[PDB]
């Protein structure tokens, strides 16, 4: 049985990279939880199986949260 | 490579009501694509982990969208 703690977070490192919203099939945001002590943001490409672990303390994440939200 | 995908959008139906983005467990953006011509919001509701799709359109969507934006950051 794992550690409760963390159990549920999964990304172990973060790009900052910027990420070309037309190159997103779609973009996860996991809140902090009783599981995972701090918020995950992962985007899935559309092409070669690629995803990424995005900072949710940057703010060009934030203008592509609101990117992906709005087209 | 592309896998065999839904060429439709996936939701049956989207919910324009307000959420608390405290009872989120999590939130995944689908921008528009040639497979379905519009946003869609899927929400994974901390309680029996609900599947429930949320207007980008509404209002409340769009707040709750900026909550958590907000709430994301130090």
């Amino acid at each position: 049985v794992p550690l409760s703690r963390t159990v549920r977070c999964t990304c172990i490192s973060i790009s900052n990279q910027p990420v070309n919203p037309r190159s997103l099939e779609k973009l996860e945001i996991i809140p902090a939880s009783q599981f995972c002590p701090r918020v995950e943001i992962i985007a899935t490409m559309k092409k070669k199986g690629e995803k990424r672990c995005l900072n949710p303390e940057s703010k060009a994440i934030k203008n592509l949260l609101k990117a992906v939200s709005k087209e």
